């Protein structure tokens, strides 16, 4: 159930085609630094202690130093120790989960402003017809997954550099990561 899964992130995770769709409504319409973050800290938690190292430096570049392209704001305290961290490649799994909850109440509110798209029968707009051909079979949901990722290219296709790469290395992070390249 569509209307199950868009309305909590838990299972949005899990689910690519309706994140894509969900993502593309972010891209066109909202800010998509807070769940791009919380995807790639979401990554990070899960992998290898040398994929990481690296990944936490692009988390910090694109999201949350000082000039960051994607900033989140997160409290100063915690912006340390990330930053600590992250700087001397250590393990900053739990730092980022504190992160990610401060990301938590923006995503929140981007969910409810999609479901409000929904409710106004704008859901095609931002692919919801290829979530009509989900058939349970997972071959299926890459497909339709896959066919969201390539529109949200083309929607930062459209975008200035300094904010295209940063999304797309951000999403390709997550997508990559959930088995689903283009």
């Amino acid at each position: 159930e569509s209307d199950i899964i868009f309305q909590d992130l838990e299972k949005l995770k899990s689910r690519p085609a309706h994140l894509g769709v969900f993502l593309r409504y972010i891209f066109s319409q909202a800010d998509p630094s807070p769940l791009l973050f919380y995807l790639c800290a979401e990554v990070y938690q899960q992998a290898s202690p040398k994929d990481s190292r690296s990944l936490g430096k692009d988390i910090w570049n694109i999201f949350l130093e000082k000039n960051a392209p994607l900033r989140v704001k997160i409290p100063e305290m915690l912006q340390a120790e990330i930053d600590s961290r992250l700087r001397n490649s250590e393990d900053a799994r739990g730092v980022l989960c504190e992160a990610q909850e401060a990301a938590m109440p923006e995503i929140q509110e981007q969910i409810h402003d999609y479901r409000t798209k929904r409710t106004l029968g704008l859901g095609s707009l931002y692919g919801e017809n290829d979530l009509l051909d989900l058939d349970g079979d997972p071959l299926r949901e890459r497909q339709v997954a896959e066919k969201q990722l390539a529109a949200l290219g083309d929607i930062l296709s459209a975008y200035a550099a300094d904010r295209s790469a940063p999304m797309d290395f951000a999403l390709n992070t997550y997508m990559s990561h959930a088995g689903i390249r283009l």
